DNA sequence: TTATGTAATACGTCTGTAACTTGTTCTTATGTCTGTTATGTAGTTAATATAATTGAAGGATTTTAAGA
């Protein structure tokens, strides 16, 4: 999920900005892992809103 | 003997009950349409950070494939 993530970030890295490539991949890697334990870790899927 | 007149008696029968049936009329339960709110889904965030992880343990014998 976080390699799916990675592959989400390149597609939409911007270098004109200035930061490095860490501080913008960790954001969406954490989505990816986040949205992945929060659709897929449960027997009954509880919905994301319910989920937070 | 025979007309006459009462009387038993059997059969129509006029009327009172009841069954079959429909009109229609009113009431209600249901199916459907529509409007509103809650639920469910999805996208994004920009100091930098760059090889897990947690145990677990006094077994005793057989048979059968790999390695040499």
């Amino acid at each position: 999920e976080g390699n799916i993530g990675l592959m989400k970030a390149v597609d939409k890295f911007e270098y004109r900005r200035g930061y490095k490539f860490s501080t913008y991949a960790t954001w969406w890697i954490r989505q990816a892992i986040t949205r992945s334990i929060a659709d897929q870790a449960r027997t009954i899927r509880i919905p994301v809103h319910m989920i937070e």
